[PDB]
């Protein structure tokens, strides 16, 4: 059973803490990224359908030092060793002033998370 | 100022209904898709920094008919007419059984929403 | 039979010209984007497997006014009317100076193309 | 200066071989994947503007065992050791029959290449 609760570090050095996942898959936590360190809240859910041991999930980071938003989505795996590892991908939405600048406002990438 | 509360419709015919956005930008709603109609819940946050009139935003749909999870993120624009438009991009995470299948698990696309 | 040859305009006002697709799916052309107008070469291929009437395809734009690169990929459709329409998505790779800036160097979006 | 010519291997075990990059940055190669081994051709261009020692780049794989097309794009870095690394993101376009299925046709992911 891979669980989202606990403290995680990613391939980029950023860290996150997720609280308890409730009966409806809902969960909250904080995302911690850099020197001088900033915290931002995050909210999401974990898919509970078929009570999968490696469930999908998604979660929104409400950046508190910029006007941006990032969503992450992925799955909670247990690798060959028995270790919990979060494979995710994200869309970073930047704020743009004009709707004509919309096409360039969304970055994409990966983040792998292990337990800290 | 572009607000997320209300009922929204997108380019694919899917419809969604967002509740009130509290002072920390948090919000809940339901997402409605077909092909016939299933409803799943969604959670997310609207970015509040600088109180922008076209904020960015992002939200997770906890699909209740499948093991999948989708995140959207984008911005709440005002078009040339004065209408409210949501420009979003999404990641659809599918469930895979083995971590070695993770590479093929994430679909990407766009959605544009107007009000109902 | 949807064909990639010809001149196309997209939802963002940009225009492209594609030459003949040869027996190995290979094709070249020029991408034209804005006021003051710039041209950049593009090279790609069209999937020929099963000689599908609506084939997939991909193509790289070698930007000549920046250090960036954009790839597009999609499918050549014939909609209900009988009209050729190119549904595509793209990754815009920006140049970054340091490998530690890699995570933020890739934008994603959509472009729909019709005949000009 | 990071060059693309040679044989490359990525995080998934896939291997590729790129030929010479001519003065306009154009190049050809073959892409090798398994699960057993199929080879498909690839075409693309390396961005030449400002003759950067870590250029961006992008290339289309014309898969010859399926109706699909994948594009990659990224940058040719030099890591702290002095090694050459290709940091890429990709879009995998699947063939769909009806335009109404287009929304679910595009997968996204990452690949990191080192030399053979
Ligand atoms: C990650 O957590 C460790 C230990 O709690 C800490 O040393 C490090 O500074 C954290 N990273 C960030 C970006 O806060
Ligand atoms: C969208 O909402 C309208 C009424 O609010 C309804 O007619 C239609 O069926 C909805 N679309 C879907 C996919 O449920
Ligand atoms: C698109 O093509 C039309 C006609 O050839 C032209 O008026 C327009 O300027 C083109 N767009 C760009 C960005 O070059
Ligand atoms: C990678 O290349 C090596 C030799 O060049 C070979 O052993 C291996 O099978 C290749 N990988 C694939 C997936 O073909």
């Amino acid at each position: 059973k891979c669980s989202l609760t606990g403290k995680w570090t990613n391939d980029l050095g950023s860290n996150m803490t997720i609280g308890a996942v409730n009966s409806r898959g809902e969960f909250t936590g904080t995302y911690i990224t850099a020197n001088e360190i900033k915290e931002s809240p995050l909210h999401g859910t974990q898919n509970t359908i078929n009570k999968r041991t490696q469930p999908t999930f998604g979660f929104t980071v409400n950046w508190k030092f910029s006007e941006s938003t990032t969503v992450f989505t992925g799955q909670c795996f247990i690798d060959r060793n028995g270790k919990e590892v979060l494979k995710t991908m994200w869309l970073l939405r930047s704020s743009v002033n004009d709707i004509g600048d919309d096409w360039k406002a969304t970055r994409v990438g990966i983040n792998i998370f292990t337990r800290l």
